[PDB]
């Protein structure tokens, strides 16, 4: 059902997230951290602590598609590993400092045709696929996107909740 997810998105934020390649997502969905760029770290760090639940919706670039979403489950920490991320032209490893924790909520797929009818009020409501990444998502919106996802039966949102 979609009850425990409603739950989780109860006056949750939401921060869509733009990787430039598949490898990071993957590693991402395998072990349950991500890094972004410091202007946005500074953002989320500031969002962990001022709501129950930040929501981070992934999207790799010209992929067409949302690649899933993940809740953040600590600030961000530096010096806990090493994190092999491919890095795109003009980044680096030091930039990319700063790994947050997050708990995969969804780790489906959505095409961006399915989101075609959401816009987005802290974009000018342009449609919610557009957006640099780090671009906060309005509740609304935000809460409705998540919900269009395709269920993951994988996941059992009891330990989610115990976190909040």
């Amino acid at each position: 059902g979609t009850s425990k997810l409603k739950y989780v998105l109860q006056d949750a934020r939401f921060f869509l997230i733009k990787s430039n390649n598949h490898e990071n997502v993957s590693l991402a969905k395998a072990k349950g951290v991500w890094s972004t760029l410091p202007v946005n770290e500074k953002k989320l760090n500031l969002a962990f602590r001022s709501a129950r639940s930040v929501i981070l919706i992934f999207s790799v670039r010209e992929s067409g598609k949302f690649q899933g979403f993940a809740r953040l489950s600590s600030e961000s920490h530096h010096g806990g590993s090493p994190i092999h991320w491919v890095l795109p032209a003009g980044m680096s490893a030091k930039m990319l400092g700063g790994v947050f924790k997050i708990d995969w909520i969804c780790r489906r797929e959505l095409p961006f045709t399915k989101s075609a009818h959401l816009t987005n009020p802290w974009n000018e409501h342009k449609p919610v696929k557009i957006g640099r990444d780090g671009q906060e998502i309005e509740l609304e919106c935000g809460t409705q996107l998540c919900l269009l996802f395709p269920p993951d039966e994988s996941i059992d949102l009891y330990q989610v909740i115990h976190k909040m």
